[PDB]
């Protein structure tokens, strides 16, 4: 047991997700079982009366890892010695829209947080963007922060990830533990490749390749893509708010696989600083697979690339370089 | 182990359904290591969101979960649990009186119990968090006498969890250094929290709390009108009632039944009063408690005081009270 506390940021953290996402962050389940947390909490004017009330609860559960929680609407407060921060903070599609439909409200948040976070965060901070459009907000933070570390900055595909786990679980009729391995390419949106090509099932008699027990290419090929690409709708479609049990969750595995590391023999979705690998031009925030082990992010190199793979991984980095160039316009 | 454990959420559609159901298929409630199958029941008017919600279940990737049920039919999930936290229910609203909160809350407890009893696992854990919390489960228990009664229970675990909450900012000191508070009676602003036996883990040693907050005067007065008051502070704050630590909360108070209390601790558990410390036997009441081999058993024999002893008692009448206001709503 850790006598030194984690500070881990949760900015939108009155909202839905934040909602969701402190109370597993105070329980360990993002930093471990063993590892004391204090939460900050930023969100902004209108909702401070809200954000207290969250803290009044994080207080009333009377979580024993937690050490402290700071709930406010200042951003430097919030920022100041964080060593996680998990940025939630901005506006949710509605029914009908499409995740870059809250571009104009959302990147000015990140274009200011970078600079709070840049100036007061601990030096090697790890930064995960969880609000829409999450790769491209990730982006924007990172070009106004250029003295954070490019690998410390990261968006969260791990939902998109974890959705594919679900589904093939669901048609195999398999416990989702033992599925691994999907990987979700480029953009969180519906120009995201989920690839099975190199997901495993493990069995009573190994582990199998997913598609050699689905035996249906084509629902592999087509369906089950439209239903990743499309299960943030379907939520929303059902709720009426967008996927927030699921999120917090997904943002959880995210951190947790990061700082404490990948098991063996399983690699994980993360969106990060591209670098020139798998021909996907560098300077983006992009979804590949990785491994961690120390804190950082290692890509997975040497998979083969089909023709068909190789277009999916094209259009998504040119949408991704689209959705920077109109960011940048909803800038002043 | 091995074989999953079935954990029955009623009310699942609601805020507490979608912040506890998360907490469960992560091992909060039964273990790290301890594979789950959830039933959650809702009603008709809430199975769409309801399908949301396992929907979400599903896209977590819980690798304890084996399993989600989602229905609006009160036997099929009653059938083989083995944990059941009822949620289900109706908050006050603005505009209810409290016979209103009572009538449409109660009917649903007398009617589920006779699907539990008929179908839950043998020595199925039922655990009632839906308001009024200790009469929902008196209503439970006395149309399900097939089920021990040892093996109903309410939620005061947010009580109790609010108590160290507020200890622990009062002295500025980590809520993981409080214990043994106590919340006897009711789920409402009767209750009485009871630092006496509570104690604080300091650089020199374990010290009562009155020891070491030296202001009997707050300990006596607002302290206990700040945890009386808590549930309606966090509604004027949110314009809802709680939902994160009620969840968390219930979580622990099946944990630590099911699992045992930490060496050292107690904790309160709304159980069946069987008369001790001088409260009304039949009553689901909420003692200080210890809990070993999945049963509860209160902690016997600490000193009442005479102002404790009148608050106990006050609390036990207004459980007699809402206990004539259930039957009148039933017939
Ligand atoms: N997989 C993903 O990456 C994923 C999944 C689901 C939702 N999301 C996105 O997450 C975000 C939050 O969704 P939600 O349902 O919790 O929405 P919400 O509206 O319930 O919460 C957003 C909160 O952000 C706060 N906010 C606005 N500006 C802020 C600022 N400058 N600083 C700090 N906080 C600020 C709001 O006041 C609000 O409390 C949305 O953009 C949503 O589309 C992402
Ligand atoms: N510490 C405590 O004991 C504690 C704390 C907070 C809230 N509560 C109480 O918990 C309950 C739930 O609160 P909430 O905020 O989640 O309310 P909510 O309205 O969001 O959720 C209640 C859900 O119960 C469902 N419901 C109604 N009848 C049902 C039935 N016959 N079977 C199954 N489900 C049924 C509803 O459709 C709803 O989805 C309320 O009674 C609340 O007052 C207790």
């Amino acid at each position: 047991m850790a006598k030194e506390p984690v500070r881990v940021l949760v900015t939108g953290a009155a909202g839905q997700i934040g909602y969701a996402l402190v109370p597993m962050i105070a329980r360990g389940i993002m930093l471990g079982a063993d590892q004391p947390v204090i939460l900050h909490m930023l969100d902004i004017p209108p909702a401070a009366e809200a954000l207290n009330g969250v803290k009044m609860e994080l207080i009333d559960a009377a979580f024993p890892l937690l050490k402290g929680v700071v709930a406010t609407t200042d951003a430097v407060e919030g920022c100041t010695g964080v060593n996680v921060a998990v940025m939630v903070g901005g506006f949710p599609r509605k029914e009908g829209m499409e995740r870059k439909d809250v571009m104009s409200k959302n990147v000015s948040i990140y274009k200011s947080q970078a600079a709070a976070l840049e100036k007061h965060a601990a030096p090697n901070c790890k930064v995960l963007v969880v609000a829409n459009p999450a790769n491209t907000n990730a982006l924007i933070l990172k070009e106004f922060a250029p003295s954070i570390p490019e690998k410390n900055i990261s968006c969260l595909t791990r939902l998109d990830h974890n959705r594919a786990l679900g589904q093939i679980s669901e048609r195999l009729s398999v416990p989702v533990s033992d599925v691994k391995n999907v990987i979700i390419w480029g953009n969180h949106s519906s120009s995201q490749y989920p690839d099975v090509n190199h997901a495993k099932v493990q069995t009573s008699s190994g582990e199998k390749p997913v598609r050699e027990l689905v035996k249906d290419d084509a629902w592999l090929d087509g369906e089950f893509i439209s239903t990743v690409q499309q299960r943030g709708a379907a939520i929303i479609k059902a709720r009426k708010l967008s996927s927030a049990l699921s999120a917090a969750s997904s943002a959880c595995d995210h951190i947790r696989d990061w700082v404490l590391g990948t098991p063996e023999g399983t690699f994980v979705s993360m969106g990060v600083y591209s670098d020139g690998s798998y021909s996907v031009p560098s300077g983006l925030i992009y979804s590949f697979p990785v491994t961690c082990r120390n804190g950082d992010w290692s890509i997975v190199q040497g998979l083969p690339i089909d023709e068909v793979s190789r277009k999916k991984m094209d259009l998504t980095a040119e949408e991704l370089k689209e959705e920077k160039d109109l960011a940048y316009s909803c800038l002043s």
